[PDB]
């Protein structure tokens, strides 16, 4: 049950993540990444990107083919929602959101510490396919730090390009509105 792995994650979080300091909130974004460049290696996604929203909320956009929404079988409800509500990250977020571009539609849903908010929604309609997801680390688990450092996540995010060539990577901090980086990896 989900409720029963939402607890363990948040009791013993550094056995998920490895720990609760700085490391482990970047560890975070990686995990998010990773599922990304498995749709990338898979087949189905070329283009990443990782923006470092204002106060420190992280979102990771794929053009992959967007997490199924379909009814599961196993827990009658949608497979993004089981995907999602069994995240490391999401466990350890105080909020998290994602947009699911797939059958020409966007479903959105949100989620508090793992917890689903609403149902599965249909917010709009889409040309493309793909998964964003948006988090807010928890600072009831992260008591050293939430915020993250742009040359951690750009060293990580060269190497990951120059690893698996073709994807192209973007990382964008947009923090500061007056001052905004980019920078953006694509090894051929
Ligand atoms: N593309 C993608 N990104 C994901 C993030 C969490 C769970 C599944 C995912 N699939
Ligand atoms: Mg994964």
């Amino acid at each position: 049950q989900v409720l029963e792995g939402l607890e363990a994650v948040r009791k013993r979080p550094g056995m998920y993540i490895g720990s609760t300091s700085e490391r482990g909130l970047h560890h975070l974004v990686w995990e998010i990444v990773d599922n990304s460049i498995d749709e990338a290696l898979a087949g189905y996604a070329n283009q990443i990107e990782v923006v470092i929203e204002k106060d420190n909320w992280i979102k990771v956009t794929d053009n992959g083919r967007g997490i199924p929404v379909d009814i599961q079988e196993k827990m009658g409800r949608p497979a993004v929602e089981v995907i999602l509500t069994s995240s490391v990250v999401n466990a350890l977020s105080q909020d998290l959101e994602v947009y699911v571009h797939r059958n020409e539609t966007i479903y959105h849903q949100a989620y508090k510490k793992g917890v689903p908010q609403f149902d599965l929604k249909e917010v709009g309609t889409t040309d493309k396919t793909g998964t964003v997801i948006r988090f807010k680390a928890d600072g009831e688990i992260f008591t050293e730090t939430t915020v993250y450092n742009y040359e951690t996540l750009q060293q990580r995010i060269r190497e990951l390009a120059f690893l698996n060539k073709g994807i192209q990577i973007t990382l964008r901090d947009e923090r500061d509105e007056e001052n905004v980086r980019e920078d953006s990896y694509h090894y051929e």
